């Protein structure tokens, strides 16, 4: 049932339930030659929602703001977006013109800014050193140490076991390990380890692009970037 590149067209978004008040959200974007899918992910807290990464720019995320009050009809009060491209960022600027409090980390703040991307208007500030985590509303956010880029976060929801990887964790059927001007190879390994041992009981498992699957995407995410 999990939505493809083939059944999204670029501007258009769609929704997907993964468990008790938790959603990805999904679209697509073209860069140049290339197609690409992107999850984020949505949680309900209370009568409010939080986002997790935009819809790669400002139209989808348009769009996505779009199908969420038509789908859920709760409004979108927060994000956070998980690294500094484009791709997570790009459509901060749909947010805050929605009224959306948009949060990153310092770091990816620093690099959003550098690249010339949007810059999410708030920090997460007790996230600065690999290991560092905090809670935020009903998720907890990881700074796992470098990976696909030197910023990324991985978002875990408790309550029903939910874990956000983001593009630090590959999907099954991917064999390389993407765009990585950016990326850590090196250390790569280690992050996924870290992610590993933070969230042994996780029971999805949510790659930045692509399907979902379960623990068993981290150790084949480290089997890619080897
Ligand atoms: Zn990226």
């Amino acid at each position: 049932e999990y939505p493809t590149v083939d059944d999204i067209p670029v501007g258009e978004v769609r929704l997907y339930k993964i468990g008790d008040g938790v959603w990805s959200h999904i679209a697509t974007q073209k860069l140049g030659d290339t197609v690409y899918s992107s999850n984020g992910l949505i949680v309900r807290d209370a009568d409010e929602l939080l986002l997790i990464d935009t819809a790669w720019g400002a139209k989808n995320t348009v769009a996505l703001l779009a199908e969420i009050e038509k789908q859920i009809g709760l409004p979108v009060t927060r994000s956070i977006s998980t690294h500094f491209h484009d791709a997570r960022v790009g459509g901060v600027d749909v947010l805050r013109a929605a009224g959306v409090a948009t949060y990153t980390s310092p770091l990816t703040r620093q690099l959003a800014e550098a690249a010339g991307n949007e810059v999410p208007a708030h920090s997460l500030k007790a996230l600065s050193s690999s290991g560092d985590v905090v809670r935020f509303g009903p998720v907890e956010v990881f700074y796992p140490g470098a990976a696909h880029s030197g910023d990324n976060l991985v978002v875990y929801v408790p309550a029903v076991r939910v874990l956000f990887g983001g593009c630090a964790v590959h999907e099954a059927s991917r064999e390389s390990a993407g765009n990585v001007a950016d990326a850590n190879l090196a250390e790569w390994p280690a992050t996924i380890k870290r992610i590993q041992q933070r969230y042994p009981e996780a029971e999805v498992v949510i790659p930045g692009h692509g399907l979902p699957g379960g623990l068993e995407l981290l150790q084949h995410t480290t089997n890619v970037v080897k």
